[PDB]
């Protein structure tokens, strides 16, 4: 399932934008964007509230085997019941992700990827729309 | 290489919103909506110059790897260069598509479908926004 859109090759140098409103209440909501549900370059984790997390991004990389190591931005432009918009681009050795707010993160291309295929949104929202261009 | 949205579900009761830009100097663009590249529901070639098509959508269905019988509209609100914005919805018997202009287009449902996995664009256009709602 998911719809499959042939036309988006997201590949270096193109910008994946994303755009939808974070549930009335929510503890967390993600960007997810590699291979699989469960192989993915990027996992873009915004936590209003998941144990210590208080208004805090964790940014990771996931492996069949399980999740690698966490990183962390307490750049926090977001509120429940909000309309939120993230957009990401990568090279070989990074992604580089703008918050709607101009706040700016980077997390490595672990494993060096130069096209993906998955997106999906996981958490507390809902996806309403996806660009590439 | 195509992008799995995980999150969309294109089924009976959604709004499927495709937009992008039109190539200058355009003959023809198309979406198409079905469960893969030779297989859809709905195929709109939106037909600036194409034999004896001008300034004309045509609205086709493509079952096993053959196109079956044509109809065709004169409601053309495109120009070359230009962004484009196209709105589909259905339910069992019919695909309800609407133009920018509010102008609105019917098609059968010819096999009786209930969600659709596949979307493209093909010729003088680029697809770049894909909401669903
Ligand atoms: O790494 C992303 C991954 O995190 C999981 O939660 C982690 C949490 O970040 C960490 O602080 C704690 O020590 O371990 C938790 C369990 O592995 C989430 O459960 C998962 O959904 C991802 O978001
Ligand atoms: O039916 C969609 C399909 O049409 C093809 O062109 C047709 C044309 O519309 C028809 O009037 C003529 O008799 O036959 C042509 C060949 O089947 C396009 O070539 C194809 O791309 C689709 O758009």
């Amino acid at each position: 399932g998911g719809l499959e859109v042939k036309n988006f090759d997201f590949k270096v140098g193109k910008f994946l934008t994303v755009g939808g409103v974070i549930n009335n209440y929510a503890k967390r909501f993600s960007i997810n964007v590699g291979e699989s549900t469960n192989s993915l370059s990027l996992h873009l984790d915004h936590r209003f509230n998941y144990g210590a997390d208080q208004n805090t991004i964790v940014l990771n990389s996931m492996v069949n085997s399980g999740w690698e190591t966490e990183q962390r931005s307490k750049n926090f432009p977001f509120s429940a019941g909000e309309y939120f918009e993230i957009t990401i681009t990568f090279d070989t050795n990074k992604f580089y992700i703008e918050l709607l707010d101009g706040h700016k993160l980077e997390f490595p291309n672990r494993y060096k990827k130069e096209a993906l295929n998955f997106l999906s949104l996981a958490g507390d929202a809902r996806l309403t729309f996806v660009k590439l261009e």
